[PDB]
């Protein structure tokens, strides 16, 4: 059966699309305001050298911090998100931050050269830039695999916004209080998405593929958390980060 989207489901989709349009700049026009990218000689991808310099860390920390601010703004517009306690809203934001950043980075990701192209050559990011921020291949290899698999789904904007909202409103995050209310908000979003796909997505298992991307995000989140811990041991690393990054990942 292919039930039609309800008036409420149409309203939810319109709300999420508007929220995304207000919180995502597809021209990357604020990027010149971040601390500048610095790319030094590291053809060998030396862990010792990367940790010694962390040349791309100030720029990428400013990028992630900016992205987290946008995610906070988007989440506030998710129907039902405001119905949660302020404590649950924060737990959900902090626990999903890196996964939602990964999902939103997909819009600038291009399979032309496997880079995140955000304007000029200064704002063109590759695997090499992430290693220059002190990350290792255990995170980068699955991260690129994820970006390509997600890109190949050719998601409609409606599906992309629902996916981010479902990611944020997850009842299975550690420390949440009202898991049942979080689950009812997520179910309302998940049903909207399932109905949308059957009703609007032409042929040529998309919902199952999108669910699998959410599980892939969980693994990437865990690996990112391990790597952030290593990075946090580097003397003077805090100056290269931001207060928001320090709170979210600390
Ligand atoms: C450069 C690649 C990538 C990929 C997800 C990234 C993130 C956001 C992003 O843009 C999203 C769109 C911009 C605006 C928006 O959200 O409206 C783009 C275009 C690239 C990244 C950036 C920093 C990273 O490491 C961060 C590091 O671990 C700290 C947490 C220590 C700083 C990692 C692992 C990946």
């Amino acid at each position: 059966l292919r039930p039609k989207l309800s008036e409420e489901q149409q309203r939810i989709i319109a709300i999420l699309l508007d929220a995304h349009h207000k919180t995502y700049d597809p021209t990357y026009s604020d990027f010149c305001q971040f601390r500048p990218p610095v790319r030094v000689n590291d053809g060998g991808g030396s862990v010792t050298l990367e940790l010694s310099q962390l040349s791309m860390l100030p720029h990428l920390a400013d990028l992630v911090s900016y992205s987290i601010q946008k995610v906070i703004g988007f989440a506030k517009m998710i129907p039902g998100f405001r119905d949660l306690t302020s404590e649950d809203q924060i737990v959900l934001l902090k626990s999903s931050a890196i996964e939602v950043i990964m999902l939103r980075s997909n819009e600038s990701f291009t399979m032309d050269d496997m880079s995140w192209t955000c304007g000029n050559q200064d704002y063109k990011y590759r695997v090499s830039d992430v290693t220059k921020a002190g990350h290792s291949l255990e995170l980068i290899e699955p991260l690129i695999k994820f970006q390509v698999g997600l890109k190949k789904l050719n998601l409609h904007e409606e599906e992309h916004v629902l996916l981010m909202a479902i990611c944020i409103v997850s009842p299975d995050r550690p420390g949440v209080q009202d898991a049942a209310l979080i689950e009812a908000i997520q179910d309302r979003l998940s049903n909207t998405l399932q109905t949308y796909i059957r009703c609007r997505h032409p042929p040529p298992l998309l919902y199952a593929k999108m669910i699998q991307k959410l599980a892939d995000l969980r693994s990437l989140n865990e690996e990112h958390s391990k790597q952030y811990r290593c990075l946090s041991f580097q003397p003077e690393c805090s100056m290269k980060l931001t207060p928001l990054v320090l709170e979210v990942f600390g």
